[PDB]
């Protein structure tokens, strides 16, 4: 039911979330998970592009502005214990450089040993040669 208010003009299939978030419960609430717990709400000037609602992985907002959202549900310490590389990130690269949580899958989740160290080659890489490389929107990996 919340988020039949943005899915009013979002649109249900890709602006909808398909991924492992559609099925779990906020920590928080003991709810199911909706729209405004990752993006917040939208103002009366919503429409016309306004920092309202958190935007994931686009020049927006800062790398900690995008990421802290990520951490009113998730602990750090269990981030650590999944996959070793996400402290140095935390406040460094955008989460969603790497995830991507609106698809029916993340491709994170089923990357390969070698796709797994790819990863890391591709946007270092990146960072050495593109001069425009910003940590708070990286398509590279997209
Ligand atoms: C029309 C009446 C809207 C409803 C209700 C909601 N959204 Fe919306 N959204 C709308 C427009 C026309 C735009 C584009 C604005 C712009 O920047 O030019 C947006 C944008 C967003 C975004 C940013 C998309 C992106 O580029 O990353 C997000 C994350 C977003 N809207 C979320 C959102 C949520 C959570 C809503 C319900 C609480 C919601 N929108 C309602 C139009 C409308
Ligand atoms: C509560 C409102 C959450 C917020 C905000 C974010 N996440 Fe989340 N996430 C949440 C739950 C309850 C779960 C399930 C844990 C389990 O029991 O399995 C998850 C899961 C993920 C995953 C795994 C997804 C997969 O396809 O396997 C990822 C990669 C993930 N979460 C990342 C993530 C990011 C990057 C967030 C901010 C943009 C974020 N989550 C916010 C609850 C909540
Ligand atoms: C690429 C360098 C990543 C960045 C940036 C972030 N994450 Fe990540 N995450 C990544 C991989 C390759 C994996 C899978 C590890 C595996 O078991 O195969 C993950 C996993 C997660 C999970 C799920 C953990 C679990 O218990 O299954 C979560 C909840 C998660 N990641 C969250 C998360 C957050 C909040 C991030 C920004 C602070 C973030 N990730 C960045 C790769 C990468
Ligand atoms: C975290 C668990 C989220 C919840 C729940 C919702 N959104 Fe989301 N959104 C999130 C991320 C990490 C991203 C970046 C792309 C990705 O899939 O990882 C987005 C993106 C959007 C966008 C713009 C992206 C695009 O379609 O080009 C919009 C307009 C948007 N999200 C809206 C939206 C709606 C309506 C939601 C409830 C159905 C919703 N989001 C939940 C993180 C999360
Ligand atoms: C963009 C999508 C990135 C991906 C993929 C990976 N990392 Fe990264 N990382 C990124 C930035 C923008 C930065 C800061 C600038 C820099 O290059 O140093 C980092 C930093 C690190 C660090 C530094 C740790 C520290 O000194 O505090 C480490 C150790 C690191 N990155 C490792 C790493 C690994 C193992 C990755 C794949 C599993 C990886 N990075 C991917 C951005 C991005």
């Amino acid at each position: 039911n919340p988020d039949a208010a943005c899915l009013d003009c979002h649109k249900p299939d890709t602006e909808g979330m398909h991924g492992k978030h559609a099925s779990v419960i906020n920590p928080n609430n003991k709810l199911p998970v909706t729209c405004t717990n990752c993006h917040g709400q939208p103002s009366p000037q919503h429409r016309e592009g306004v920092k309202d609602v958190m935007r994931f992985n686009e020049p927006m907002y800062k790398v900690g502005e995008q990421n802290s959202v990520c951490m009113s549900c998730h602990l750090p310490e269990q981030l650590q214990k999944a996959f070793w590389p996400h402290d140095v990130h935390v406040t460094k690269v955008a989460c969603a450089s790497c995830h991507s949580l609106h698809p029916q899958q993340d491709t994170m989740q089923t990357l390969s040993d070698k796709g797994r160290i790819k990863i890391c080659v591709d946007c270092h890489s990146d960072q050495r040669t593109n001069p425009n490389f910003n940590p708070a929107s990286v398509p590279l990996l997209k």
